[PDB]
């Protein structure tokens, strides 16, 4: 049942949302079709798009909590899409990222301005698809979007303030990972039962789940990040550690303290200003994640992982709610962990 | 009375909004600051900054139809200052502005990822403005922001869409001015009433005169982008035709046909692709604003202005309406024009 309920989300939500970004004024929808891999870089049909459905089967799941059907929080599931990929498009842009998902991204093959604009458009959909209800829930659901929306804008705004920096400590790697991924399974958790008609508190609760249920799976996607095997990953071996990332278990491993620690922080801080980083091989790479493990770095990373676990599904316990749904939301918890 | 509106809506909209963008996390505080000129570029206070105040004036204004105090459309003005100012940032970063008001724009002082940044963090926080509310008034404000946006990204879409083509036509033109000015004015004309409970056809028709006010006013400044004098206008002799703008004259000139229209045509395609661009003189300039005007493009402009002018106040009568309020958004619809 654990990937009926992730067909169950792609399959009600994708097609809402197709049919909502081929309505976009030329040539934003033939652009963004390109961003969502349904056409290639010469306009040409393409596939091998569809990626991970945790937050469209998250808002549907939220909506049955009230006791409504699935599709009332459909149109919570787009929206959730829409801001999601708004912030890819922009992010990519603002890293420098010329790749997802090994295929160029949108300002690499449409320019610049292009990848502004069509975030910029997918973000005023997400609203619109929403406020189209002209209904209460609906202004709620609105505002729990904008507060997961401008989580991630800050998210993004840390991430670009620590870019230069040699340490980042693990307070700081917790709240800007809570903004980017935490805010919107949050979002993702909540907004389908806003849909529904639940009140303020029951929201908010699931808000807390989804959260935590963020961290939990950030955290395991850090671990896969550097530990992950190509063949489940579709990454290179060591990939975070090849793009200098501050994870959750670089970071763990530089707060640590003792030998290990102290060697990696002079390598990476050395790595940032190497001429030959280019050259560098995967025994380099092993060398650092090697050197992350000594210092207790994916150790304490995975029992974050199972800490964050631990106070999503216990959040749950709080809301009066079908156990049925609980049982579906205690599922998807589990699965975020591998 | 007419500077007197301008006023009470700078003075109740600025420290509002000023003290919202100063609790954007860093640096996107200080990069807005920037942006609204309140710091200069190595972040000491600076000044220069007020421009004009239409919108803030109307919101509040819009808010007294329903007979609620001014302040209550203040929520309305903040949120269309927010979003037109993100469409600014977005903007001038697509169009390779670099300057704005004669200062350096923020992509060029603190680079394209900064401008993107804090663009999306003005339009996030613009949504919050209004949502922060809880009330149904505020949930339907931001559904005619969420129009007005998408139409604001529509009219940029058009821009580039249009940016290589040697001509534009005169209802191409007209949509795309629609959109990047009067979405905004018809949505600071109706925000404040919506705020203040008014229903959703009184709405509509503050819309319809904010929508033709805008077009109305856009004509002016188009005729004044060409045809204003450098002592009221701040800006170079003939600023828009050495920026190469396809504004209402040029356009309804090159519609017009016969030999001044048929001749500028061919110099305007020509100077496209014109290596020395750089080197061209007040002069060459006055000959095409001089061609334009033969072709019937001023005449058909200021008839344009008039005639919008006109439907947007006959737009005002469709209202029920306390006659101080109705008197009040009639001058501004005069003073739009110059």
């Amino acid at each position: 049942d654990v990937t009926a309920l992730l067909e169950r989300g792609r399959t009600l939500a994708t097609p809402v949302l197709r049919a909502a970004v081929d309505r976009l004024a030329p040539p934003m929808d033939t652009v963004a079709a390109y961003h969502f891999g349904w056409i290639d870089a010469q306009g040409n049909p393409a596939d091998g798009d569809g990626g991970k459905a945790v937050r469209p089967a998250l808002a549907v799941l939220s909506a049955e909590v009230t006791g409504a059907a699935p599709e009332v929080g459909v149109p919570g599931a787009v929206a959730v899409e829409l801001v999601h990929n708004f912030s890819l498009l922009h992010d990519d842009l603002m890293d420098g990222d010329e790749q997802r998902r090994h295929r160029d991204t949108v300002w690499k093959v449409h320019g610049p301005a292009q990848a502004i604009l069509v975030g910029d458009a997918l973000f005023a959909l997400a609203n619109e698809v929403l406020l189209e209800l002209g209904t209460v829930e609906a202004g709620r659901a609105t505002r729990r979007l904008t507060k997961a929306s401008r989580s991630l804008i800050d998210g993004q705004a840390q991430d670009i303030s620590y870019e230069h920096r040699d340490r980042v400590s693990v307070e700081e790697c917790l709240e800007m990972e809570g903004n980017k991924t935490g805010a919107l399974l949050a979002c993702a958790s909540s907004i389908g039962a806003v849909l529904g008609g639940a009140d303020e508190r029951t929201a908010d609760t699931l808000e807390k789940y989804g959260y935590h249920l963020g961290l939990a799976f950030q955290a395991v996607d850090d671990l896969l990040g550097i530990w992950g095997d190509p063949d489940a990953t579709g990454k290179q071996t060591w990939s975070d550690l090849r793009q200098r990332k501050k994870s959750l278990p670089v970071v763990a491993a530089l707060a640590a303290g003792g030998a290990a620690s102290e060697r990696l922080g002079e390598i990476l801080t050395a790595d940032a200003k190497a001429s030959d980083f280019a050259n560098f091989s995967e025994e380099e790479f092993a060398a650092r994640a090697a050197l992350i493990e000594e210092a207790g770095g994916r150790e304490w990373t995975a029992d974050e992982a199972r800490r964050q676990h631990t106070i999503a599904i216990e959040a749950l316990d709080a809301v009066d709610m079908p156990d049925r749904v609980r049982d579906r939301f205690t599922a998807l918890a589990d699965f975020v962990v591998v």
